[PDB]
């Protein structure tokens, strides 16, 4: 029974959006797992199974508990039921009390795409005459959450990762294939200075909250407030 | 050093969109203090010396510390520098970490025109050089939040009320002025089955939510999340 | 020639958004039938036989001329070519004036994804060179309203249902199987007093109206007004 | 007691956002004032006498019952409690149904500022214990609408004016100092084809909706409808 | 290398919303290529063999330098990796530098629809590893624009077409089929006076900007401007 | 005759906004002039005659042709006719083709007062019969547009300031007073590392427009581009 269920379309997906969460929840004894939805096979850089071996080093990093590897296609995230299916069947593994995903407002389609499928599946993994490939038990996500990759918007709240700021720079240098460029590397958004580009963005939103580092989130459920109200 | 100052246009106005928090926070040991900015002498119903004496009975059910009486016009809380400085003597005097408002999107202008008033005020209140009636120091209030009086909207939060949804009923049958027609009572939207119809919109909150009675709440400023994340 | 045809993913969908209305044209002497896209084989509560009679019995109570009954898949309303097809197919034989479908702002995936494939068969249904099952004659629907089933959105507008409220909960009381629990029932959403928030709900749309209950609706299309505007 | 009170901040406002409308409901034979808030003294082209008898002919085209001026000063329509009580004289004098003004999304400030006045006046209007200059009695006003002078969005309903389209423009043509340049005119933006862009937006608003012609309004009010919502 | 590649889902849709800026950029010596994604062969006047030489003397007129064919289905441009690979041909042929698409806000769900199509195809052409039907190699598209056909919306900025309205009207004046009625026509939305409301809302967004005639776009991405800032 | 007059409340909010477009303009040999409503007498840190020669300092860094020091009262930006008038005056010596001001979403409710009276003051800047305090006439300001002082929002619109970023990192470090701690310093947002928080947001801006460095700004008023569509 996870306390958190992060999905991302391709590893270092989560890593970018709340590597900085990820590492605070360790470090408050929680059980993360996180899912990779595909192998990000078309990633202009790097191969299948360096992605994977560079994904195992950054889950190790921040301390996630697993990290489950589907095989959905990299740019095929179309809505199937099929592809809802698998997904419904990584919750029902995992029973997590909250699930993150990607925000859709996002230049790379399969981010959108991704949350899609993992929205319908939380649903139907509450169902219990919905049957999934390994005919798991119903499990109900308490928590649904939106981190952001490539968007810097307002967003519905923020967590301060002031303390783990530094665990976050180094899940996401772990993916060197990515971010670093090589002899046979090509140009791409992700090799142009990009980690400090998420530092900035993190910073920013550190200030609206008075912090050195937050990450931004956004939330479809009604957020129920009790002890941040007053925070004391 | 109060926790909370809520800010109504009127009496009744604190209890309407927060009484059952009001209650909540106050079995917590929290030091609540509420502030009226007018004395509601334009109210169909009552006089002015009935209604401040509703009011201190009300304050008394939720158990709020004191209850601050200002004497702004009613219907007549246009934007004024003399009005936002006595508003920055309150806050200086209750140097309180988290302040309530009414939201402005609301039938009654006075509910908007109020809120305007202390947005300015909160500002003003944490310049040292901005000088008040009683020459008070510089605060900076830490929490600035909005409640519902006469809207249903979709709030930012919730609060659970459920404990705490007797005490909001009984505060709100204090105005019996307000409420309960008399021999001498005119028709008011208020005198028309009012403190059901805020039941109602508690029952719909508390359903998003998953519990019995939830109160809604807006914020401007961005919510910084913790304990409240995963709620264990 | 209907006056009305209201859409539903599930039976209880239309009665649970729009009963109120539904009985309050039929009094009007207007044709209304209602149309299941599926028969919620996935519901936890009950079976497909006792849900089609449950329902035949909540369209008596309404008075509706007639219940279409439609194979789709319970979560299975992905936007498809056949999926369509078959529901152009139903708008081409009732010919309504006005078609009502579910808003898409819901928990429940299903009920945004039946208001797509019903926009997409409304617009093909006009369309002559399309060729529905039974290769039927184009049909232009004139109006487009969207009821609301789990959400409590702002409406466009609202129906005064003040007179039948009672024949609304009494063709949701039909639904025992989704309400009422039972030995055999599971706890969902519908099990916990649903039909009593549905009332709320109903209620403080009724209070923005100055009536006694209200049920809400959207337009996509331009409203054209005349008798409502000043409503003498 | 009137039907319908229109409000503009300068004469030719209420012609030019609603004049169709106004023509249509005097045909119904509804009783229809016109208050112009201001004498225009500011405008660029024509004199306050000029004016005045454009502005009476402009009432007289479209059958308005009485054309009421105030003298509250052009470009001096801040907020303020002597400027609210004179309209609220002018509210509880016609006692109307329905109160239209200006929607405040325009590039004339006093449009916004003019909507401002009259929904203080319109809240006012309906307090007892708030006494006007000829302390006259509360009114409450049943319906209230927003018409667009300079703007082209998207409004919340329209009215088919297909059969009064030729009477509003003979109503916008008695305003010859304003639309017709002469020897002394100087080049405003009402000086260069105005009135033929007006009769386009009332043409692409008409086709939304399938009639020749329509005018665009907004309510903040909800909505309540009935005939309208099949239209037979 | 294409300086325009502007995408419909019908012949004519390109036309109507930007066949000014289209003549605009021809006579600024820039190569405009025209893709229409389907042969329209469900719209209710003329024939696809029709259709397609009055679709070659629209682009004749416009002087756009080549019209480019797919074959998706009219009314069945549903999500589907076919057919974006088939788009993704067509950007990697043409390479632009931007791209124009129908703005997704329409009564017609095929704008939408392929709007959703060449937004994927966009992202899915600037991946090298992404194999399309004639393994062409990756190109970035630097711009991105939506374009109005059925819509009246406010939109993020317009373009002065006041000296290519003749021609845009003659480009639609070679549909025949669409918009002229014949002996054996059927009343369509486009057979009732359709090209006089797009020279409607041209003249509207004209106004808006200061000149006789302008064409409305919409950007999702970051627009940066430069000479248009000061326009000097 | 001005190309650009930059309007803040307070000096160092125009170069905290648009310092690196003033840069850029004065390099271009545009004419640039700064306007500062008010002495910022309630500044925390610095006194009124030291402020004033840091501003005039930065406007040497950026190269503004003139500074204009205006007295309305620090956290007294209220609405008054009075207000406006100076400002009418201001806008009518410099007779600028673009206006810049603060956009309103700020903390600090002195950058939307400062909007609100600008945008009064730029209509009645066009109005001849509006006579100003030096009887000036009429001005009609082409362009106007809104910088970003203490908030991050998704901007309409950037401006690579790339090649200025150093400029304006100068013009910001001359204020000295409100960034830099001394020993009689008090602690305030301004002294806790806000020039790299600037820094930071004009990096997300630059990555969302593929640039190392760029600023934000709003338009109320429709863009009407040319050169900058295609960018070529
Ligand atoms: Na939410
Ligand atoms: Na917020
Ligand atoms: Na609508
Ligand atoms: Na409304
Ligand atoms: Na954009
Ligand atoms: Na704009
Ligand atoms: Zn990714
Ligand atoms: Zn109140
Ligand atoms: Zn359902
Ligand atoms: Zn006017
Ligand atoms: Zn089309
Ligand atoms: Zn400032």
């Amino acid at each position: 029974n996870a306390d958190v269920l992060a999905f991302g379309a391709h590893s270092d997906d989560v890593e970018i959006g709340m590597g900085g969460t990820i590492a605070k929840f360790v470090k408050q004894e929680k059980k993360v797992m996180i899912c990779d939805l595909t192998e990000a096979e078309l990633s202009s850089n790097g191969t299948v199974s360096l992605r994977k071996e560079e994904a195992a080093e950054a889950a190790r990093i921040l301390g996630a508990d697993k990290r489950i590897q589907l095989t959905l296609p990299d740019r095929g995230l179309i809505m199937s039921d099929q592809a809802i299916r698998s997904i419904v069947t990584v919750i029902r593994i995992c029973r997590p009390k909250a699930v993150f995903m990607p925000y859709k407002k996002d230049r790379h389609p399969d981010h959108g795409n991704a949350a899609a499928l993992v929205e319908e599946a939380i649903f139907s993994a509450g169902i219990h005459k919905y049957k999934d490939e390994k005919s798991l038990p119903a499990h109900k996500v308490s928590k649904v959450y939106y981190y952001m990759i490539n968007g810097f918007h307002q967003p519905d709240f923020v967590i301060d990762i002031s303390d783990t700021i530094e665990a976050k720079k180094r899940s996401l240098n772990a993916y060197k294939s990515q971010f670093i460029p090589s002899k046979d590397s090509v140009s791409t958004p992700l090799t142009n200075g990009y980690i400090e580009i998420v530092e900035a963005r993190e910073k920013l939103y550190g200030k609206e909250a008075g912090v050195e580092y937050a990450e931004g989130f956004f939330s479809k459920r009604m957020l129920m407030l009790d002890h941040d109200v007053l925070g004391g």
